[PDB]
């Protein structure tokens, strides 16, 4: 049942099976799947999570009438993802009004003025990066950047939202760091979701959090009494709630965490398969900051070809693969009727690869994003953050970690790939924008 | 879970089970559970219907704060009801904007304007009705009311709604008159719910919509091309769909099925455990309809003891027996908070019978709504059929269709009380506003 939408409203698409929707085709990956789909059906079209309507949409106009327009009156939720316990109550999970105070109460947060705060901070597990790295480099043994990389993500995350001041890879012991056939059970079982969650199981193991909320509880009656994400949310509490605040850090460490480290490594990766953009900038980097001058807020920001390779790593690879909204009323936008209900999608691996959009999609160019070629790029087809008041809310804090990272460590090294590197890099066909194999680099000192 | 709901508010309340709620202080039934919580509680209370809050309100301010001021802003819905299928879109189920339509576009069909036009319809199965009485009546037999009331129910239904013409007693062949341990483990199993929806059990029989549903798609396209319910939702037709009327047919079918013959059979007992009053209704009858006129429009609105007799017989047997809305915001009405969530219950039938509001509760005393009296009510401690925006919908209609019939039954018989008639009338213990033995009476010939 409801199989039949699609085929009612015009709307091309996958035919599903019964019961499974057309789940079996995410067999190569969420990404070829929208790929395929694009190609062969079109600017629209439809298919199924189980019984589940999804509508993908890539006109730029039509983004934006979700994204940003109808945000807040059709388009304000993602999908409904259970069993998630009292984590339902994270920015990103909440809906409607509870996602909107969320916003207004947390949105203080990574503001520039703030974020310039978080500099020097930022700045010291730079330091316990070059170290360990120059000392590997030594060793002249191939280097995983995963793991060096969310060593320095964690490190980052700690400082930034606790105080908790660790190197994590050298302290492998304190783990902050402890952070499928399950969630496609899930979509062909949607109506099992009520049956884990009345039972407290929680997508999120109960372990980990129950070690941050008492983690938290004791930072906060710590420092109450005695410049991180902790005191920011201690001071704005309509206003915070205990466990609402305890929710919200779980959210920020991983997010500090994953797509930190996940996206340093594929810039790396694509440096060290491209020795010239290498070169080129880390000649812009001594032109900025000679003597291996110490960035500061003003100097990162002043780097332009630090931008363009991290904006051209993100269109190659944007970790969030696809945008969600949820249609909650029946509407019509750019001459389009979209039923209550329907999770509209946007496709956001596929768009930053189409042939209409970008030339040699497949390439590693960064010239894509310099200053004369900037103003060709639509903001709605370039989505690595989102768009509209529910973007990424720690876009500015995460272009600033990476870029604090970048800089400090190509000041002092250059990395050259191995025998064991895979070259080119295929993604792993799983559910994650991830290598299918971890990327392993040789680094040497300069 | 939420079991310390009430406990954190300070309200107070029976103290819930584990998983179960209060729900087994539901064995002496609706009513005599919500009379008790009221004598031992106060004006407010709370239980748990499973893990569901529920907050039973008897203050008539607030009363109107839910039920008529905020009821578009926080007070809208009733609370779930489930498995429904198809059914998800009858009137008295549907919530928010798709009520609000349904509501506007099914009144116009209780206008008293189309009411009016009814009178002569309801009038042919009123002379079907003495027919039959009279020949039990020379039977000298005692006579079940439920069945010869439901029989006079289902023929104004099958008329007032598609036309359909039959004297269902005497033609039970023809059987539009087709029409627990379940509910309680719905109750404490609300997560299964959505097992039986995907799997398309419902709590209606499938065999008897299946059956209306192509009965109305025949009625519907006979009629078109060639007075009744049907005809004015098939002119209505934003609009109407087709699905829906079928499923708005059923509701009305029921409504003025059990409704109109179960309120009747109360009268009637009442009536004849108190002789003096159905004197005094039948002096009247014949002082505004001499020689057994027909009733019309404009008489049966003119007999004023007939509305004491009715009115009261409502007090003391309301129907409903608690009115419910859903509270889908934190609000503060009347100095008190009510969190999201929570389902406010009036207690209608503990409120008909509460000694401040009510003197001698327990007595059926008609003069308690004499012109001179009627003034003194509060129209939120005796709401029969609600109030405010979603009140019964078919007041008027019920209203004239019981007094139609109460007018031509009373101007040919009198009805006096059996030995295998129960007095005091037990109620039935059971979830329905029912007698606990149907009820028996004799029936002479004037
Ligand atoms: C390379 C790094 C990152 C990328 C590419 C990224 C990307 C995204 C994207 C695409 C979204 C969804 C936008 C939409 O639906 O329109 C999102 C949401 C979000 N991001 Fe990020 N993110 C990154 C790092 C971070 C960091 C460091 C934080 C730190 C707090 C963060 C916090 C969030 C939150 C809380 C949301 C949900 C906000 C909401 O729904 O209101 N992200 N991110
Ligand atoms: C003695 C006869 C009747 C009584 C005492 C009665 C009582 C009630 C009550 C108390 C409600 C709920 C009001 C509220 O929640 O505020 C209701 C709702 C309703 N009634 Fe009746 N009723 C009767 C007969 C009928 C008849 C003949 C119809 C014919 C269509 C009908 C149609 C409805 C409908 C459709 C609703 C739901 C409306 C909505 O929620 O918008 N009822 N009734
Ligand atoms: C933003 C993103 C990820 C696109 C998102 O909105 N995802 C939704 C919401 S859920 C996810 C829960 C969560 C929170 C914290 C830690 C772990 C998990 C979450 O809140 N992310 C935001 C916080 C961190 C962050 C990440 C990236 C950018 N910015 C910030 C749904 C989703 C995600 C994965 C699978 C899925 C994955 C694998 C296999 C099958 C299904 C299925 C559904
Ligand atoms: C108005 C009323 C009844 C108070 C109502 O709103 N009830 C709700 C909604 S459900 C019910 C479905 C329905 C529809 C048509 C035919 C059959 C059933 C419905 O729509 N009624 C309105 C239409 C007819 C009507 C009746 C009275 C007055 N006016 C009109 C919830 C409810 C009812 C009974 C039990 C319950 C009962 C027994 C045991 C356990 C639980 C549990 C929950």
């Amino acid at each position: 049942h409801s199989h039949g939408l699609f085929k009612k409203l015009g709307i091309p698409g996958p035919t599903p099976l019964p019961f499974l929707g057309n789940i079996l085709s995410y067999h190569k990956g969420f990404c070829m799947f929208d790929m395929e789909c694009h190609k062969k059906y079109g600017k629209v079209w439809g298919f199924y999570d189980g019984q589940q309507p999804v509508l993908a949409i890539t006109d730029p106009d039509m983004i934006k009438t979700v994204l940003v327009k109808e945000c807040y009156s059709v388009f304000t939720n993602r999908r409904p993802f259970g069993p998630v316990g009292f984590m339902k109550s994270a920015i990103s999970i909440a809906e409607d009004e509870e996602w909107k105070r969320l916003r207004s109460l947390l949105s203080p947060t990574f503001t520039s003025g703030k974020l310039k705060e978080m500099v020097p901070i930022i700045a010291q597990y730079g330091d316990v990066l070059v170290r360990n790295l120059r000392r590997e480099a030594e060793t002249g043994k191939p280097v995983t950047l995963k793991d060096v990389f969310g060593a320095y993500s964690m490190d980052v995350i700690t400082s930034t939202s606790f105080g908790v001041n660790i190197d994590s890879l050298n302290n492998p012991q304190d783990p902050f760091v402890e952070n499928d056939p399950f969630f496609l059970s899930i979509t062909v079982f949607p109506f099992l979701i009520p049956i884990l969650e009345v039972l407290n199981i929680c997508v999120f193991p109960r372990e980990v959090t129950n070690f941050l909320r008492k983690s938290v509880k004791r930072m906060k009656e710590s420092r109450l009494e005695d410049v991180d994400f902790l005191q920011l949310m201690i001071d704005s509490q309509k206003a915070l709630s205990d466990l609402e605040l305890v929710a919200q850090s779980i959210i920020f460490i991983f997010a500090g965490y994953e797509t930190t480290s996940s996206v340093l490594s594929f810039i790396m990766y694509e440096l060290a398969t491209h020795p010239d953009v290498q070169q080129k900038l880390q000649e812009e980097i001594d032109a900025v900051l000679p003597n291996k001058a110490p960035p500061t807020y003003d100097t990162v920001l002043q780097m332009e070809y630090l931008d363009m390779v991290v904006n051209e790593t993100l269109r190659l690879f944007p970790i969030a693969m696809r945008l969600e909204r949820v249609c909650k009323k029946d509407v019509e936008i750019n001459g389009m009727f979209i039923p209550k209900g329907v999770v509209v999608m946007i496709p956001s691996y596929a768009l930053h690869r189409d042939p209409k959009y970008w030339t040699e999609p497949e390439k590693f160019l960064p010239e894509r994003f310099s200053k004369k070629n900037k103003d060709n790029i639509d903001p709605y087809i370039y989505t690595p953050f989102g768009s509209g008041p529910r973007n990424c809310i720690g876009m500015r804090f995460a272009l600033m970690n990476m870029k604090l990272a970048l800089i400090r460590v190509l000041q002092n090294f250059s990395f050259k790939p191995c025998k064991e590197t895979q070259i080119p890099l295929k993604l792993s066909l799983g559910g994650l924008l991830q290598p299918e194999k971890p990327v392993v680099l040789k680094v040497e000192s300069r």
